[PDB]
């Protein structure tokens, strides 16, 4: 991605340099003072809160190339009490307290532009999965997570493409043919079902993600 | 507001004039190729969608001031098919092509930032909002609703706190099938009472405690307006 390494640079090239992160630590949490603007290059994380009680929410998932801000770019306190947490074996991400980003956002306004995008995907990538679960129920929800899972971790095989109300959900699927567990492995081969029950996201994909959406399309 | 009215100025000064819309009109629509970024001085909108039925989804309100963008700033593509319509009787909006609004972007610093917290407003908005439907369903989503007003148009009087809103978009929300049925609940335990064409607020710690993400996000996006009410 041409527009995410172009950021790199000038990240590397202003003195931030990438910090490695292993899997369950934390690149930023809900009980610090301070507030970071994240640019995760490589890996997968998952945005969490934690209530007092200690119970975790699993709110979202993050793969890089990607900018995650845990502050409000002017008053530079919290959007909210979360924690940014790797869950792929390792992460490099850049970590800039966020009162320098506005320094080296001044400057050059496409990389502003660039950080200002991926809000915007964010925005549209929640209204697009809210639209399809307030219409085909909790199938609109799974067959977009599995679209979701297709999309991004998705590899052809001639066969198929590899990666409780649900359990019954899933059993229907597997029935309906649309996907196949076959030689222990997951298989996907009625792409098209998927987008059915799914059509916002797999519009939000289309517009957002050209490349990704048209690998298998 | 305070930093949204310098926006208005900002807007002025560079030769955007304020258009004003009626209920029922799309300032956007999913069918214009062109993209815009609409600044929302004052009125009511919501977001919609157009599904293959032909069924109407409301996604999203948005009260001025506010900023809603059709397509993504720097590929000028649209962000998702959506329709901007009216509720409220009038709506004051400012009106600039994709195209346009990058320039005085880049001019100004300041202004961008506001329009990027904008965004980012949004963003942790959808995750609270997420957030308390996986815990309280329906209930969650409609007392956290209720809050958000209460905190926004909420004035303190003796028969509680009257949610000062006209009837037009009262009306819209489904207050005047399943939210119903949680209105009536919220009225048959005495948490909210409609007197006057008016809902008044008798116990907001019920709101907070079935909406708690939603609390935290409106304290930490404008705490001088959560602070009132608390
Ligand atoms: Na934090
Ligand atoms: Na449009």
């Amino acid at each position: 991605n041409a527009q995410a390494e172009e950021f790199k640079k000038y990240l590397e090239t202003n003195g931030i340099k990438p910090k490695q992160f292993h899997k369950k630590e934390l690149i930023f949490n809900q009980w610090d003072p301070q507030e970071y603007c994240i640019f995760l290059y490589d890996g997968i994380t998952k945005l969490t809160s934690i209530s007092e009680n200690g119970t975790i929410m699993n709110l979202q998932y993050y793969k890089g190339a990607f900018v995650i801000m845990s502050g409000f770019i002017d008053t530079e306190t919290s959007v909210g009490y979360y924690n940014l947490e790797v869950i792929s074996e390792q992460a490099t991400a850049y970590v800039i307290k966020i009162n320098e980003l506005k320094e080296l956002l001044s400057k050059n306004l496409t990389h502003f532009f660039y950080v200002f995008q991926t809000l915007q995907k964010q925005v549209s990538y929640s209204l697009a999965k809210f639209n399809d679960f307030s219409i085909n129920g909790k199938l609109g929800s799974i067959c977009g997570q599995l679209l979701i899972l297709t999309y991004v971790y998705g590899k052809e095989t001639p066969d198929g493409i590899k990666i409780s109300a649900v359990s019954r959900i899933i059993s229907k699927l597997k029935q309906e043919k649309v996907i196949v567990y076959k030689n222990s492995c997951f298989y996907v081969q009625n792409l098209d079902y998927l987008k059915r029950y799914a059509p916002k996201l797999d519009e939000w994909f289309y517009l957002a993600c050209p490349a990704t959406w048209g690998k298998l399309n």
